[PDB]
Order: structure tokens, then sequence, then C-alpha cells
């Protein structure tokens, strides 16, 4: 069974998901949408691994749909929108830090480094959650975004890693508690760039680990969910790889073609000079 302390501790981070995690995205609005040197160019080409089309249903029944270009200097069409739900998914992902006990307690400079190394990371946990599997849409809401079908199908998209990623934590099928674990988890990653309580941080990562190692013991008796704690721990070190990759990617884009709001650039480290 779980102790007292260990369903404490999830009932805090379930509480903190409940109370930041706008799951229908309802308050996303006002956001931007696409209108009605040579080697950095080539490798910022990366962006078409990660091809989507969107849908607006809207609250009157109509729906919009959007279908992006080929590859030609307008591959960035897309950017400012994503920059917009990245921006609401990221101010989410802070409310859920600050309202844990566990993140109040550490110094403001601890939290802020924790924010900036994680917040990707956490993004991509609460997106999961929102990805259908079958038809390779992430829904959020009366926003969609769906994957377009490429020459090799199913398996040219799992070459790209993130998207990769999305589809062998979804076939896991956690539950909302191992959800919110994953994010403690790699929220309190004791190894940062600029994280000075190194010991607290470590502490608390291992009381989260050893938290969802126990849930998943108590909850999960199946052949099917054998190791499924050390697969948790796998994808989590895959998407602190990825969270790096993606970083780089980012900031290359950046470089040629400024798309990154004020918070982003917070996060990322821009400071306007
Ligand atoms: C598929 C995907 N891809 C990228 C992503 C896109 C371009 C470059 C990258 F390096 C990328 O990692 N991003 C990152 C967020 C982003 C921030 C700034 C600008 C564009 C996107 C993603 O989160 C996802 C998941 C997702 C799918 C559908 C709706 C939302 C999210």
């Amino acid at each position: 069974g779980l102790t007292e302390e260990q369903r404490m501790m999830i009932r805090e981070l379930m509480d903190a998901q409940m109370k930041t995690f706008d799951t229908t995205f309802s308050h996303f609005k006002n956001f931007r949408l696409p209108g009605v040197a040579a080697k950095w160019s080539q490798v910022r080409k990366d962006l078409c691994s990660l091809k989507v089309s969107l849908q607006l249903r809207g609250e009157d029944g109509s729906v919009w749909n959007y279908k992006p270009p080929a590859d030609s200097k307008e591959i960035f069409s897309l950017l400012p929108h994503m920059a917009d739900m990245s921006t609401y998914m990221f101010k989410g992902i802070i409310s859920f830090a600050k309202v844990i006990s566990y993140f109040r307690d550490l110094p403001i400079e601890d939290q802020i480094s924790l924010l900036k190394g994680a917040a990707f990371e956490l993004c991509q946990l609460r997106f999961n959650t929102v990805f259908n599997a079958e038809t390779g849409t992430w829904e959020c809401g009366r926003l969609s975004y769906c994957l377009e079908d490429t020459a090799g199908g199913f398996q040219q998209l799992l070459l790209e890693p993130m998207l990769k990623f999305h589809y062998m934590l979804k076939k896991l099928q956690l539950h909302e508690e191992e959800y919110v674990l994953m994010q403690a988890i790699s929220l309190f990653s004791p190894d940062r760039p600029g994280v000075l309580q190194h010991r607290v941080v470590d502490q608390l990562q291992e009381q989260f680990a050893i938290t969802l190692k126990s849930y998943i013991e108590c909850n999960r008796p199946q052949p099917a969910h054998r190791f499924l704690f050390l697969k948790i721990m796998a994808m989590l070190t895959e998407l602190r790889s990825i969270n790096a990759q993606h970083t780089q990617r980012l900031l290359r884009i950046q470089d040629i073609h400024p798309f990154a709001t004020p918070l982003m650039q917070e996060l990322f480290g821009i400071t306007g000079s």
C-alpha cells in the first residue's frame, strides 16, 4: 500500500493539476493565425518533420481548417500561433509549479532554474494527455492539430523523436496520477543548470520516484504493466534529450526569424539585447 505521506503527495499534485490544467483550452483565445547562412536555413528546415494542419471549431458550429504549404521562405507561417499556444501552456505549467508546496519552499532562484529546465518537458507531458494516437491529432478543445500524412506513413512519423515519444507514452495508457508524478519528477531535477539546492531537489525527486513506483506496484498488477515504472523513467530521460535538441532547434529558428514571446524569451534566457 501507499503510505500517508505518499497519498498526501499525490493529492497535492492532482490538486495542482486540476487547478492549472485547462483541459478544454477554453481560456486560450486572442491568438495569432497564419495569413489568409544557407547552411543555417537548411538546418532550420528541421521544421518539416513536425508538420501539422489546424482546425478551429466555432461555438456557433462553424469549422475553419488550415493546411500548411510545401517548403519553398514561408515555412514560418505557423510559428506565431504555436508561440501563442506554447505560451498559454507555459503559463499553466508555471501556475502548476507555484501551487505545489514542495516547489514554493525552494529559493526563488532555484524555482526559476527548475522552470527553465523543465517547462518544455511538462508541456509535452500535458500535450500527451490530449493526444489521440489513432488519428495522430492533439485535441485542444475547439482547436485540433493533426499530423499531415507523408510518404512513409505511420512508420516515417515515428522517426521524429518527439512524435515517437508521444506515440510510445500514449501506448502505456497511464493514469492521471502517473502523468502528474512524471511532471513532478521532471520538474524537480537536481541537475539543471543554475540549481543551488541540489541535495534538497534530489531528495524530493527520489520521493516522487518512490511514490510513482509504489503507486504502480499497488494499482497495476497485470502482466502488461510489468516494468512500467522503469519504462516511465526511460521515457523521461528520453524527453530530457528531446528537450535539449528542440531547444537548440528553436534557438536556431529564432536567430533567422524572431517568433518567441516575452515569456518564451524568459524561459529560454533571451535578454532582449
Ligand atoms: C509537434 C510539436 N512540435 C513542436 C516544434 C515545432 C517546431 C520546432 C520545434 F523544435 C518543435 O519542438 N512543438 C514545440 C512547441 C513550439 C514552440 C514554438 C514554436 C513552435 C512549436 C511541440 O510542442 C509539438 C507538439 C505539439 C503538437 C501540436 C500542438 C502543440 C504542440
